[PDB]
C-alpha cells in the first residue's frame, strides 16, 4: 500500500532523532528534538501527514501507544498506528562524512537526509528514494 | 519549471511563520520559528530541498540576500535565490477555524497546512495541492 510508514528514534551526541521511512521507497524525513516526548512525535506526525499520504505508521515498541497527543494526532489526521515491523546506519555514515561542514547536529542530520533521498543506489542509474516516493504516489 | 518556489514570512500572536509555496501546485510547507534569523531560513530551505526538487526560490525583499548561512544553504543544496515574484490569508482563516483545537500555535499552523494541501478547490473534484505537486514532479 502507498501510505505505509515506519517510525523510529535514534540517538547521536545526546540528542534524539525522529526518523520516518516510507517503506516501499526508502524516502526518509527526520527531525532532532530536545527530548523524546509525546508532543514532539505528534507534531512530527502531523507535519508528515500534511505532506504525504500517511495511512499506517508501524512502530517497534510501546512508547507511542502511551501518548495522549500522539493518539489525538493519529485521529485528527486519520493515521492508523500499528505495532510491528538497517537504514539507521546509512544515515550515521553520511552524518560522519558531513559532521564538520555544519555547526549544529540537526544541519548534518538534514544534509544526511538530503543525500539519502537524492542519491541513486550504487551511485549510477534508476531512481533515488525521493523519486520513488513521488513515482509510487503518482499511481 | 517544476522546481520553482516562493518563500515568504508571516506573523501571528508575535511568532514568525516561514511559508514556502510550490508556485505551479500551490503546495505549501511552513514552520514557526522563535525569531526570523538567517540560520532558521537556511535550515528550512535545506529540509525543503531534501524533500522536493528545489531549483529556484523567489523572494520579495532583501532580507534573504544578507544571510551568510542562507547563501551557504543555497550553494550546498544547489538552490538559485532569485529576487522578484494571497495564499497567506487562506492559511489564516483555517488557522482561526482550528486555533482552539490546539494548545500551541505551531499545531494550528500545521493543521492549516494539512487542510490547505489535502482539500480540493471548492470542496469537490480535481486535485489537491498535495496531489498536484506529486503529479507535476512525476512528469
Ligand atoms: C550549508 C548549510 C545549510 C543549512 C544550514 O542550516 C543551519 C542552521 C540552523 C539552525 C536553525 C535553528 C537553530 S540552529 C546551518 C548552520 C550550521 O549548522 O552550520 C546551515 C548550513
Ligand atoms: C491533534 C494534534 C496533532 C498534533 C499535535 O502536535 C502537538 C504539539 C507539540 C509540540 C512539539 C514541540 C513543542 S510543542 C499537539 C499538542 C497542541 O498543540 O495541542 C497536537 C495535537
Amino acid at each position: 500500500s502507498p501510505g505505509i510508514w515506519q517510525l523510529d528514534c535514534t540517538h547521536l551526541e545526546g540528542k534524539v532523532i525522529l526518523v520516518a521511512v516510507h517503506v516501499a521507497s526508502g524516502y526518509i524525513e527526520a527531525e532532532v528534538i530536545p527530548a523524546e516526548t509525546g508532543q514532539e512525535t505528534a507534531y512530527f506526525l502531523l507535519k508528515l501527514a500534511g505532506r504525504w499520504p500517511v495511512k499506517t505508521v508501524h512502530t517497534d515498541n510501546g512508547s507511542n501507544f502511551t501518548s495522549t497527543t500522539v493518539k489525538a494526532a493519529c485521529e485528527w489526521a486519520g493515521i492508523k498506528q500499528e505495532f510491528g515491523i538497517a537504514s539507521n546506519k546509512e544515515l550515521k555514515k553520511i552524518i560522519g562524512q558531513v559532521r564538520d561542514q555544519a555547526e549544529h547536529l540537526k544541519t548534518a542530520v538534514q544534509m544526511a537526509v538530503f543525500i539519502h533521498n537524492k542519491k541513486r543506489k550504487g551511485g549510477i542509474g534508476g531512481y533515488s528514494a525521493g523519486e520513488r516516493i513521488v513515482d509510487i504516489i503518482a499511481t
